[PDB]
């Protein structure tokens, strides 16, 4: 079955091959090339977005339907990132906090 | 506000940028994990473990089109692309992937 536990462990190692791919590539400055041939350009356009959104939730200036408007984005994709946010573990909420907000 | 544009190409190129500036310090501080968590959904996870995947295989050159949907779950059009996207790819990138991935 594809929502077998054996399955979301084969997942999980093929993610973390992935990780440590691109972890070496930028150590090799290869991570601009390797990223341009796994991620399609709405995909790279989409991660440079989300940056834009978990900046903008962090500082609390501007509101959900005022984000949807500056970036394009849905108010469902506002929200799941917002999701992801309150679920990300303190350590790197504080980080990006100091580097976003500085 | 048209997406299509030399000043909004300008701004997507620099929104990339920053998420890869943003991924190359997580890994230098040992928070790249939480943070691809943080950015990617749970399916675009997966797809980027299954690309690793394809990318290995094409390159090795062995797997058959059957194999490759029957191990992959990879349909024609998904190989195609990623075939594509590895023609489209610098030498530098496809000598060093020859190396780390066989
Ligand atoms: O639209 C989606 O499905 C992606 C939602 C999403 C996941 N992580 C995110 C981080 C920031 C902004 C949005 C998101
Ligand atoms: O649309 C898709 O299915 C993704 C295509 C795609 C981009 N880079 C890839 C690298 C390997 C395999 C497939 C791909």
């Amino acid at each position: 079955s594809p929502y077998s536990a054996a399955m979301a462990e084969q997942r999980h190692q093929e993610w973390l091959r992935f990780v440590d791919l691109l972890k070496n590539a930028y150590q090799n400055d290869l991570h601009l090339p390797l990223l341009n041939l796994m991620l399609t350009p709405d995909e790279r356009e989409a991660l440079g977005t989300r940056v834009r959104i978990v900046e903008e939730l962090l500082r609390g200036e501007m509101s959900q339907r005022e984000l949807k408007n500056e970036l394009g984005a849905g108010i469902a994709t506002i929200t799941r990132g917002s999701n992801s946010l309150k679920a990300a573990p303190v350590e790197l909420r504080q980080w990006l906090e100091e580097v976003l907000l500085k």
